[PDB]
């Protein structure tokens, strides 16, 4: 796996958000978490 799916943990620096269905990373400098919009 590449980018990180709603309801984890993401690292802006090596693991991004899963785009195209509408997710986010919250906060993301440096690890965030997976959201819906």
């Amino acid at each position: 796996q590449g980018c990180a799916f709603e309801g984890e943990s993401c690292n802006v620096q090596f693991y991004p958000c899963c785009p195209g269905l509408g997710l986010t990373c919250i906060p993301g400098n440096p690890d965030g978490t997976c959201y819906y919009l």
